[PDB]
């Protein structure tokens, strides 16, 4: 019965079209299943692809509002198959005042269809500066994506533990076996297999719920 904060990050890539339904149902059925097990299940929503991270909805108790704001979404496009989602995972962890993180438990559900850009991959786009690990959210866009780079794997492990968020790498079966080694490099994280069903993903959210 304790307070929980779930933050739903998902991918808006052209490759996420067709998977869009799977990442719409996996959000609405996450929300309403957790509202049954918890009286205080604050849900927030963020969009990412590589144009940048867009924070859409602060952690709220209005169930019917997140469901319309998630189902409203539509994808865009990019040349490269690896995406920029870990910078959203960075900013979402740090941006306490924008995301709305309170004193319960904090669950960053990351949804993708593809690989991602790690640190030093950025330099072909002439982005020399390293990520500083602080907040850079203004009008809801991550304005610093144009200047500093994709964070290092240990820079996640630090600020996820300091801010006390547990991320869950919800990803498609072909690509699951990659992120489970980023789950060995970043301890205490998990991994879900996104599909037409949510039962895999909800059993990890609800496995972590009974530990509390």
């Amino acid at each position: 019965d304790n307070s929980v904060d779930l933050y739903f990050l998902m991918g808006l890539s052209g490759s996420a079209q067709g998977h869009l339904s799977n990442v719409q149902t996996l959000g609405s059925d996450l929300l309403k299943a957790l509202n049954e097990i918890s009286r205080s299940g604050r849900i927030g929503f963020g969009s990412i692809v590589n144009m940048t991270f867009q924070h859409i909805l602060k952690l709220t108790a209005d169930s019917s509002q997140f469901q319309r704001e998630l189902r409203k979404q539509l994808v865009s496009g990019k040349l490269a198959t690896p995406k920029g989602q870990l910078d959203a995972v960075v900013q979402v962890a740090i941006c306490l005042g924008e995301i709305g993180w309170r004193n319960g438990t904090r669950f960053l559900v990351l949804v993708t269809d593809n690989d991602f850009h790690l640190a030093k991959d950025k330099t072909l786009g002439t982005r020399q500066n390293t990520s500083d690990g602080r907040c850079h959210l203004d009008d809801g866009m991550y304005r610093s994506r144009g200047e500093p780079d994709y964070q290092s794997v240990v820079q996640l492990a630090s600020k996820l533990a300091e801010n006390n968020i547990q991320p869950i790498f919800v990803v498609p079966s072909r690509m699951v076996k990659t992120y489970e080694k980023l789950t060995t490099f970043i301890p205490k994280l998990t991994i879900g297999e996104l599909s037409d069903d949510s039962s895999n993903v909800a059993q990890l959210i609800r496995n972590a719920y009974s530990k509390l």
